[PDB]
């Protein structure tokens, strides 16, 4: 997921 990793970055 992406969208998860897009946290990660956050």
């Amino acid at each position: 997921a992406k969208f998860d990793k897009f946290y990660g970055l956050m």
